[PDB]
């Protein structure tokens, strides 16, 4: 809604014309993980203000910031600070800048964010590979897709069952090993929920009944975007808290030392989609 | 902003008077036909067609409406329905089944392709539909939301008898003396939003549901429909099994359409 | 602000009911649909109606009563506002900040919902021990939108939404109040409606886990604890929702009754600043 195809090609095009970088990888970083952007080298920064027709901020702090560089060696282009629908986004803003990277000439997307843990066997900082979604909004209405369909980005009803990269989980599996962590990777299901407020016991039983191992307020809209124009896909959720799913459990202590262990989490996670950009294909 | 009605009811009223004056017909049967079941209309006699943009009210297509008789049937029919994903607020695409409803119409007949979620079902199938799960209603979208207008129904209709039991059980016998290869199977449709198509994990979540069918339509007509006091039967036919694990149609469509025709005489008269 | 209310709008109502009311309410009741009877039974009463208050949404029957209940100090709303009415999410909690702004510390809750829980009969009274908010997973929450710090958090936990003391209080209240029904406690999930359940959604709702199921109630909690109100609450079950293809006015109003006088003897039992 809102934007024409013009529109998205106009911001691609002023984008292309103010910088020499040519990026093949997009990366969205979620909460806490922005330090994926000091990672690039030969950094070029864009304030979202700059950049024509990029939904504006509305929310406390600097709006965010589309960081071009190399990663790793990769030509990349990475999100810092990303729109929620629970700030008052419509998805059509949310997921503005995944067509604008598939017009930048970009064919992967790599999605992070922080999430909570419904899988039981889950601990605080784990990161799991995502090998699936369910998307709650979307069921009832809230589809970023949702309007007349523009055939130049893709189909009117794209498949969503081969969503995130298979090879890509391969490798990503494959490569955790020869870092030798404490920790294996975990693999699983993010639910998105359109949030701001945490879950129920009552409602972290449903989410757990229904199958997701981690639940989260983002991601999902920008991934079927990224589908819809072709991108290839893959996914991380860094674990932050585990989600209350009994009421004995009300007998709860906070420790508010959990903030300099998941500053090391998030560090892990960042060093660790640095390093696998070795392995996405080149175009 | 969601469900901002622009409609009246003058507005309803007034589409359907100008119908009434422009035909002679004068349905007892409103059929929905979905995607691939258009040629329905082919097999009505005595027809007269309307395009949409040609009726006051309508909503603008991106279709027509059908009368005639059907094996001898005071009919409606409508080829080319809308949908919430192409953006259409469901007031939008329920406007017809009220106008159905100031047109003289008992019955509605709905039919919709949809993707198999029961293991037992296979391409091809017809789904004799005996109860839905409507997603979309749950968090508010509900074509009913807004102010109740008596004139059409009550404030909260019950849907646990949506689907006619005495419909369902001449679809049965009738399709049982048809001597057919195949079962007709009977179960409950789960409306998504659309458009895209459901992952891996949201199969096995509709599944878990209870679900043996999924669409993006129809839903919607139902509940209108039944507010309205309109009698309520249908169809889907399953075009493609949907993925549950990590690892022709054409003529299918005609067998629905002439069952559809059958079925005609099965229905109660005025 | 477009799509709601600044905190500027919500002090301006609640600094003109409090300098046009002499009362000071600590307890907030929204009455559910049949339930709203209590308002006759408050002493020293003061009425407004909706269209009377600033910015306060015009009902489309509604008014806000103030007044002492059973020896404490009330504000009343009687007529609620419903999602399925067409408002949207931010009218319908609109009050709850208001009240917040007036002082009020405990929100009490009822409602009519129909049973889920197979062992729950017509009548029956149900402590409402936490909540499914179908809604809220797909967009429809009444927190979505810009933050207020001053109401509270970004992302407010509802681990604890229906206060654990009241709830043994009004388990303790009914054990001594000799009723020959037991007090009913369990899930409340709210669906958007209008039009009821078919017998497969209801088999969906029982799935979840859900007890009772209704078309209210959930956002004002939400609204509350975002707010660090107190919240306790209770479903009426009206009828058995049908949960298989199988397939009495003057019952109800006994029953209601029976909820309203068990709403004002638990008024004793709030905790008092
Ligand atoms: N991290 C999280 N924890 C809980 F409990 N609920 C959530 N909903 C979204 N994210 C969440
Ligand atoms: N035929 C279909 N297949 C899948 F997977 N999802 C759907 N949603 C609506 N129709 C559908
Ligand atoms: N009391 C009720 N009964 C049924 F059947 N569905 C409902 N949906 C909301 N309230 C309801």
């Amino acid at each position: 809604n809102g934007y024409t195809y013009e529109d998205y090609k106009n911001t691609a095009e002023w984008l292309l014309s103010h910088t020499k970088h040519r990026p093949q990888v997009a990366i969205i970083c979620g909460s806490g993980l922005g330090g994926l952007t000091d990672k690039l080298t030969q950094a070029q920064i864009f304030d979202y203000g700059e950049i024509p027709n990029f939904p504006r901020s509305t929310v406390p702090g600097h709006a965010g910031r589309l960081v071009f560089g190399f990663l790793n060696g990769r030509a990349c282009v990475m999100m810092q600070g990303r729109f929620h629908m629970y700030e008052g986004y419509p998805l059509w803003k949310v997921t503005f800048p995944v067509r604008v990277f598939h017009l930048l000439g970009v064919d992967t997307l790599v999605v992070t964010n922080a999430a909570g843990g419904l899988n039981p066997k889950f601990e605080v900082g784990d990161i799991m590979l995502i090998r699936d979604h369910i998307n709650l909004p979307g069921f009832s209405g809230q589809n970023p897709l949702r309007g007349p369909n523009d055939e130049r980005f893709g189909d009117r009803f794209p498949a969503m069952s081969d969503a995130y990269d298979r090879t890509m989980r391969q490798r990503a599996l494959s490569t955790w090993k020869q870092m030798g962590e404490q920790r294996e990777l975990q693999e699983g299901t993010y639910v998105m929920v359109a949030g701001p407020s945490f879950q129920t016991v009552a409602e972290c039983r449903v989410l757990q009944k229904l199958g997701a191992d981690a639940v989260g307020m983002s991601t999902v809209p920008e991934v079927i975007v990224a589908r819809h124009c072709g991108l290839r896909v893959f996914g991380f959720s860094l674990i932050t808290d585990k989600v209350i799913m009994d009421y004995e459990s009300l007998e709860k202590a906070n420790h508010e030392e959990v903030l300099a262990a998941g500053k090391q989490a998030a560090q892990k996670l960042e060093q660790f989609v640095s390093i696998l950009m070795a392995s996405i294909p080149l175009p």
